[PDB]
């Protein structure tokens, strides 16, 4: 049995990711694969307990690669792992895994690294996220939106609206970026909401500012977001404040799935 | 503590490797790193017992095999961030060590390596099912025209297995001056008349990457200079050898196919 030999990004793709802070690869996973991932997402939303977040409809579920065999395999996929290694220039592990159901009918502006630095003791922004598109992403179903090049600043200041971690994944975020700071970033660099078909992968930098608007449209915008971190960049578990299913503590380097008879 | 971020080959470098079947990177390891490896090699030649091979005319050391299984230093080298990411890159897979050897090719007494493709050996002796493997040869000494450099047929890997005459049952003569698989003389001449021969040179600490199927040879060293090479053969995990058709011990042909991970920088 055989897996396709590992594909990595071209030098122009790597340049684009480094310059913009994001990159889309279209049609990484096929329809049948996506539908497997959608079924498992639905299982996780149904049975995830305290790892589910909520009007009261599912907003997200966290940590599923620790609890689902299917998602545990996904993060080792040869479509994903080799690019994560290549971009981070290290062995890698999963810092965070989440499925953000942007149901058919806000995430405020933020840099992920800001969260992971302060909540989890991530020492440098040497991490990224791969967002797998379970639905077509269009202009109308609340696409992730970025300030391109906005990661080159580094961490940007934000008020800490909370003395807990409950508000880290609510509509009102613990470390939101203010209107004055964003207006500046946006006037300088612009805003971009990358689009793509079901099965695409959107890669984005831990430090890139991003947001998404409410989805009142008729279509869902399900994303599976896998955050890969450099093993060298492992979080300081002594500054960590969160459960495992938000901030991993097993730093074992990931290895790629091989083709087996089962 | 910080390891330098993993460096991979450029697209030009990869293209050169695929087209020629070999590639030199100069100055990968520094003198002090090489000296550590030289000292460990000397330990392995002194204590490897049955894993050590000697030259026939004289009894001086020819080779030692499997050291990554027995030396911690050599166990870490194979995981080095200077080596592992390139092997992963070139084999487009996770990888493991099929074979590890140190070929000492001393100053005046070092003997021939006749023309051979490594893959021919690994396929028939060890059950490697495709040539999706490569060797990284670390230069413990400057390799020059005169100290018996590995010599290749550039592009000679792109015909698969070439036809060889087999000498005997068993495997002792896989490591000798006269090899169990010797190449057909007219096919050799034809290969060479169309592709030429090249002996890559380079300073101490270089790495010479070469394809599992590239024809290669080396002459005796009559310089007053050693040519110690540490040869690490990485194989694709997908391409793991079929251990049911395997005829040799573990220190010639690995059985543990666990994918390798890179060394990190720790406080010890
Ligand atoms: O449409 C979505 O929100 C993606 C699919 C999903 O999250 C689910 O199957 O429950
Ligand atoms: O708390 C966290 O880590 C995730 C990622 C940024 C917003 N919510
Ligand atoms: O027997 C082997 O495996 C090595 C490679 C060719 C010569 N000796
Ligand atoms: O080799």
């Amino acid at each position: 049995q055989i897996m396709e030999p590992h594909d990595t990004l071209s030098p122009a793709q790597v340049d684009e990711y480094r310059k913009n802070g994001f990159l889309v690869q279209e049609h990484v996973f096929d329809e049948e694969e996506i539908e497997l991932l959608r079924a498992e997402a639905a299982q996780e939303f149904a049975s995830g307990g305290e790892r589910v977040t909520v009007t009261g409809i599912v907003r997200g579920v966290h940590g599923c690669h620790l609890y689902s065999e299917v998602f545990g395999r996904l993060v080792r996929s040869p479509r994903l792992l080799p690019i994560a290694r290549q971009l981070l220039r290290d062995d890698v592990y999963v810092h965070q895994f989440k499925i953000n159901a942007k149901r058919a009918f806000v995430w405020e502006w933020h840099q992920d690294y800001t969260f992971w630095h302060h909540e989890d003791g991530m020492p440098a922004p040497r991490a990224l996220s791969a967002a797998i598109f379970l639905d077509e992403v269009t202009e109308f179903n609340g696409p992730l939106t970025f300030v391109p090049g906005g990661h080159g600043s580094g961490m940007i200041d934000a008020d800490v609206k909370g003395e807990g971690w409950a508000n880290t994944l609510t509509a009102s975020l613990k470390y939101s970026l203010d209107v004055e700071t964003m207006r500046g970033l946006i006037e300088r660099n612009g805003m971009v909401a990358p689009k793509g078909p079901r099965g695409s992968v959107l890669w984005f930098d831990a430090n890139i500012p991003h947001s998404s608007v409410p989805n009142i449209s008729p279509f869902d915008r399900g994303l599976v977001l896998i955050t890969y971190n450099s093993v060298e960049n492992k979080t300081d578990v002594t500054r960590g404040t969160r459960p495992e299913w938000l901030a991993a503590r097993d730093f074992t380097p990931l290895t790629a799935l091989q083709a087996t008879s089962f």
